[PDB]
């Protein structure tokens, strides 16, 4: 057939020599996240790392890797390597900032509109590259988002994510206060079921971090959004923003924006942002930053 183009991205296998671990960032029950500097031998280049490290869940780790060695985008994260020792190691970029839920929580009181804006637009652009890889999420939220600057933020987080070929993916734990009413019914994944997640995750900035349907219990999800109920108007949003965010939300999934025109709305707002959110009061010398390092 060749309907599909031959995936030529590079999987590099690191030595477990060529990195030092320096700190834990994070525990769960699969594993560990730790921060770290990688050396590339001879290279005379200090890279710093997160390093995310047996049932068969390597099976599972293996396919984040997979998609993670596929993408290639400045608002996306990439894959730098696996080390294959006792345990299976992730090796990416370290975003020193964090997930930018947590960050928009710690710092909600220096947050302005053009901050907000921007990483509307930036999350709109790395959606729109996975859309064109033919990559369905499966998982936006401000939890997977990672934020390399202030600046600078970049998607994350493809445990998830399916490679649909040449519309629709049906699955068989998930996170249900993000999903698309089909994704709750029919278990469809589409792009379109990606920009309802947009939709929360932009609520989620808009209210510096609250959790969507606070207190209410993942089973009347369903019912919910059936009778015609939504998150409400963040107080910072104009009605511009909250429009945009409603229509995230339309049952018609194909009457939701795409993400090429989320990223020229917003950018369309971010050139004005006082119009469209009301905030009150608006070590080593061969580091080389990963986005620097190309081979
Ligand atoms: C300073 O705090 C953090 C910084 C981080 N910088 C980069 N990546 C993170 N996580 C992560 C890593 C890999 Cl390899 C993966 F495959 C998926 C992932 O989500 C980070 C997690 C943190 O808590």
């Amino acid at each position: 057939t060749s309907g599909e183009a031959p995936n030529q991205a590079l999987l590099r296998i690191l030595k477990e020599t060529e990195f030092k671990k320096i700190k834990v960032l994070g525990s769960g029950a699969f594993g560990t996240v730790y921060k770290g500097l990688w050396i590339p031998e001879g290279e005379k280049v200090k890279i710093p790392v997160a390093i995310k490290e047996s049932p068969k869940a390597n099976k599972e780790i293996l396919d984040e890797a997979y998609v993670m060695a596929s993408v290639d985008n400045p608002h996306v994260c990439r894959l730098l390597g696996i080390c294959l020792t006792s345990t299976v190691q992730l090796i990416t970029q370290l975003m020193p900032f964090g997930c930018l839920l947590d960050y928009v929580r710690e710092h909600k009181d220096n947050i302005g509109s053009q901050y907000l804006l921007n990483w509307c637009v930036q999350i709109a652009k790395g959606m729109n590259y996975l859309e064109d890889r033919r990559l369905v999420h499966r998982d936006l939220a401000a939890r997977n988002v990672l934020v390399k600057t202030p600046q600078h933020v970049k998607i994350t987080d493809f445990g998830l994510a399916k490679l649909l070929g040449a519309k629709e993916y049906h699955a068989e734990k998930v996170p249900i206060k993000w999903m698309a009413l089909e994704s709750i019914l029919h278990r469809i994944y589409t792009h379109q079921s990606d920009v309802w997640s947009y939709g929360v995750t932009v609520w989620e900035l808009m209210t510096f971090g609250s959790k969507p349907y606070d207190g209410i219990p993942a089973s009347e999800i369903s019912s919910i959004l059936e009778k015609g109920e939504r998150l409400p108007q963040p107080p910072i949003c104009t009605i511009d923003v909250y429009m945009i965010m409603v229509k995230c939300w339309m049952i018609d999934a194909d009457s939701r924006p795409k993400f090429r025109e989320l990223i020229i709305e917003f950018s369309k707002m971010a050139r004005d942002p006082q119009r469209y959110l009301v905030i009150q009061g608006d070590d080593m010398d061969d580091v080389v930053d990963a986005d620097e390092y190309l081979i």
